[PDB]
């Protein structure tokens, strides 16, 4: 079980180049199941899940290779069932379903198994596919969908915001008969990005970014070349790495406009943030962050996927910060691991109350999830002494080359056998 | 987003007239779907959800108007599907289902969407309707029920106490073939009230209030005139408004016997309670409440729907109070909002441990649910300075005219734009 | 409602003879539904649930009697539906399902109702039965399974570790056509034991204890005589009874090898543990335990079913102990009840942080579950003064004769009317 062994204190300062979004990359690799001429996707990070996804794409019979870009030729997809052995490692394989139903009239994906940050149902995928025509059955740990003939576009009001369900309905609606409207669409950048990929392939979508997306179905999608947006949560992570460590950094290959709410928040912890077109810099000027108060919620508010990292920021800032998590209901499993390093947090229902201390002591902690694991590694950069983060594999799902990137900022990290 | 801006400290004292029960009114409006001569329901409060319910009743083709009473002529109901656009605002629209199945042989209600105080499944509705004959399917975010011919009464043991499931089976059983027995029936006053409405219409029900209700089916229900009981949780709320503020008040238009367990509890916080037939008074005599210990559970024990308000009472009483919530599993979202106003609570599993402070400071808080929102407004009446309760819309679902009623007791409240 | 009234402090020291495992006994009584010559099961404890199970076995038409052993003749089973009235008291009746499907081609068990320590779905039973052939439907609060003809063995990878699902698939696979492989099988001793019972009856199973069990189906199972292993959680409980009370004890009729991880942990709280072949002794030598740190997880790690008892140990040990529960998600309901007796615990997500105090004061507490209830009784043995444990019925489900066994160690316990 690889662990990280980190020694602090250390001061994260320097520059980092930012990778493609994990969470754009993943939807778009599955969306390519609809494409009927070859596809090049540039700026794909190298993450555990991209690698599992590419394996599945080729178990369904697409021709796939990569490097800085992934290349997918999906013309001869012939299997329509994903094997459990690729699918259990990643929740993201539920997005093969809609592509296979829209374009092949069936699909069978396992029900994603292993929660961590909540129950995480896919009932809003199933529902929307159904509303567009499909017949879903659930049996033997699988979601079997099928439709005879094409789907029929529908007017789909989504009950709650869901980035992923929005993706499934958006993708599946591109090969449907007619016009789909998704009200209360998730507004996130990866949803926009994804829709723009679809549109390169020749989909007819408008109003992504907005709360109401519109797709009129076509009969066939082509191919083409799409570059993936920069990863705003890897970005937010490296901006927190330097605020909590009283440093300063520049983020290269970034998109500032996908981060407005973190940047304000970091303005509020006391940070000196500047931005240009494809870069952001933060300067703490030697100072310690000030406690902020956060509520997560969907884009464009403060992203849940930065909550664990702002948790640590607050627990070494000046003051009391409260952070309410509202999007997911078991996303404080980093807290007690941070407490073993010294921190002072009370949880009360969905809020973690946070009393900033000046320094944390290095400890042996456990990764419970992706963003927890990054948090715990940043925490040990700054702690006193030695942190060992057990189960560092989780970090590998969303931070390409991170020991290298944090060690370019001065960090002292080391990956240990097991 | 309307907020309340409250200034304290202030002393809630005076009198208040009590409204009809939200939670009797709601079941009875849906029960009227069975009535085949006109219905007058008197003492219906003016609550968000009554207004949504009346809109739906008339989208199914009943003739509906109101004022102090709601008037429903339900003879020409012809739609049997509730539209999502009325149904997503209110969980209470699941009670159209049983009326439409019993009397029309189908019905289609959306699955209620948006939790707050727990997961809140309706599996005990579905189960009992099924046991009485129906065929339920779940698809496209809907609960489709149907039966060919009448339902057949059954012997239905309910697995856990559920006020709402009890309602669905009780209503649906009135047009069934034969005799239904519900064991472990919910005993609440609104269940009794509801059954008595049904009985006015000519149902044949006995043993409501008891843990075993019996209904023998008839073929047709008529019409008539029913007045709704007084709202014991609006009542409990105004009795807490005055205990925590060291006041005194009289509740007009009340029913003492639906509150025995709160009244004892308030006797235990130190209150001087008197009661007559349709009124209750509490006198704190200038004094501060004493901490009590509560476990919620179904009627006739301490009602969950007073737990948030007794939370605040304890967090400004003398002493440590523990309150265990056992009925719903995400009903401490008022706690951290009360903590931002100064309070000292530890949560530990289902209990909130409560260390009474003498005064709370006014703050900016958020409503997370109905009874949370009332709690937060009472808390700012008593706090020092200014509270702003964001999302005050929630209060509107269960407290008719409340800014007026609390401002008649001296409160300084003001509704702000957004 | 019987309660226990306990007076401390008192010092639990002596010897105890250990009973058969509750959680081996239960699976094996249901597994006997497959046996087609008479079965004797020796060393069956006398627990509430064994008594409910025997009642059901004979409601399906087996011939059943007991004493130190239970005797089951299951040749003329003719009902295949379990009645709700036996089934709602026990989650363990879901294990009739697989036996009835494998051997009779149908079965109908109610969906288990009443949670306490989590949501506790049986989706991994259903899934595996399905994968082996069955057709499951869910309606009227029942799980109806059926297959026309035999089941067909399959290669079943289990998504998460589940002791019970492993049992259902293991049992049902013995009368199947061919070879079943269960990957990620639960490794627990009761699973091993159960498989060895099956094997006595003539099943063909190998690799229990391992993460991959293999069963090739036969056509008929016989009868025979199996003795049940010793109960390692009753064992762990009595070893904690004496560590927290600074005593010493000997466990007769034990199996040390099913407890390696508790024994180490108790070595770490400072205990002097010795073991022989069918016995374990612990000596605290007069001293108070030292705080340990626990994570639960499946066998062979630290068992969840000892977590509540190690909670109390830590909250009267020297130091801070952290205990993370990872197996079940509502298994800290003992904590606030222990807090009313004086303890200092913070919960933070899945961990209870534990600050050992030297003494607890006697109080009035409530049992919320099996292992909670034992914990609370051990806590009042050691507390100052009087504890009353309300709802002591829960203890009766897994600790045969416990007031007698703890009173043989010096305890002062008394069962009170209600
Ligand atoms: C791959 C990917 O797009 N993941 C991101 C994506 O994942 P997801 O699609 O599940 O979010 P979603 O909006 O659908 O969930 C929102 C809320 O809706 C519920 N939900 C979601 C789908 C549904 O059918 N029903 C439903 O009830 C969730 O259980 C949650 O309570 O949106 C969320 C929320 O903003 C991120 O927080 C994820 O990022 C993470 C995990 F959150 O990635 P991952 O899936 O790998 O685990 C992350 O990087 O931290
Ligand atoms: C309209 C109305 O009758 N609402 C009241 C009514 O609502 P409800 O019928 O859902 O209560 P119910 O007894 O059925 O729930 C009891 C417990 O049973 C579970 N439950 C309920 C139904 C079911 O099919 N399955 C099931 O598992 C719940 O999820 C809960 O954990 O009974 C509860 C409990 O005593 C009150 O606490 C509600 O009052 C509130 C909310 F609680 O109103 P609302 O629905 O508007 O939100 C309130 O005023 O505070
Ligand atoms: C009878 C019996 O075998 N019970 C023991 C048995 O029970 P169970 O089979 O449900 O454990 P299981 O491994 O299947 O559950 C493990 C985890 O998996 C989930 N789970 C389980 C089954 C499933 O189909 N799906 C699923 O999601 C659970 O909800 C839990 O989160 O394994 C557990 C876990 O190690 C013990 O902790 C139980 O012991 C207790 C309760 F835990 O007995 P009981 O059932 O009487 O309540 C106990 O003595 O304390």
């Amino acid at each position: 079980m690889d662990k990280f062994r980190v020694q602090g204190p250390t001061k994260l300062q320097g520059e980092v180049t930012i990778s493609g979004a994990k969470n754009a990359a993943l939807p778009i690799l599955f969306a390519a199941l609809l494409a009927e001429e070859p596809v090049e996707i540039q700026n794909v990070p190298k993450l555990k899940d991209v690698d599992t996804s590419m394996k599945l794409l080729s178990q369904l019979g697409a021709k796939v290779e990569r490097n800085g870009s992934v290349h997918i030729d999906a013309r001869d997809v012939n299997v329509f069932c994903a094997p459990y052995d690729l699918v259990k490692t990643m929740r993201a394989s539920i997005w093969a379903l809609g592509p296979l139903v829209a374009r092949f009239g069936q699909g069978q994906v396992s029900l994603p198994g292993g929660a961590t940050i909540g129950a995480r149902p896919v009932d809003l995928h199933i529902s929307g596919l159904e509303q567009l025509g499909a017949t879903i059955k659930l049996e033997e740990g699988y979601v079997k969908a099928s439709v005879d003939g094409r789907l029929k576009g529908a007017h789909i009001v989504m009950d709650k915001v869901s980035v992923g369900a929005t993706v499934t309905i958006m993708c599946a609606a591109t090969l449907a008969e007619g016009t789909t409207i998704i009200e209360n669409a998730a507004r996130e950048p990866e949803i926009v990005d994804t829709a723009n990929f679809l549109i390169t392939l020749g989909a007819k979508i408008s109003g992504q970014g907005t709360d109401r997306i519109v797709i009129e179905g076509v009969e066939r999608l082509g191919g083409g070349v799409y570059r993936v947006l920069p990863d705003r949560i890897e970005t937010g992570t490296f901006l927190v790495a330097a605020a909590i460590s009283r440093g300063k950094i520049i983020c290269r290959n970034a998109q500032p406009d996908t981060l407005d709410a973190v940047l304000a928040k970091l303005r509020d912890a006391g940070a000196d943030i500047e931005v240009g077109e494809d870069w952001i810099s933060l300067d703490m000027h030697g100072k310690r962050p000030k406690a902020v108060n956060v509520r997560t919620a969907p884009h464009p508010a403060f992203p849940t996927d930065m909550q664990a990292q702002f948790t640590l920021l607050n627990l070494v800032a000046e003051g009391t910060g409260f952070i309410t998590e509202t999007v997911f209901e078991n996303r404080f499993m980093h807290v007690p691991e941070l407490s073993r390093m010294g921190a002072h947090a009370e949880i009360e229902s969905n809020t973690v109350i946070c009393h900033g201390v000046e320094k944390l002591s290095g400890a042996q902690v456990m990764a419970t999830d992706l963003r927890a694991s990054a948090s715990l590694v940043l925490a040990g950069c700054i702690a006193e002494g030695t942190t060992v983060v057990d189960r560092i594999y989780h970090i590998d799902r969303g931070y390409e080359r991170i020991e290298d990137k944090l060690r370019a900022l001065g960090a002292n990290i080391e990956r240990v056998k097991g």
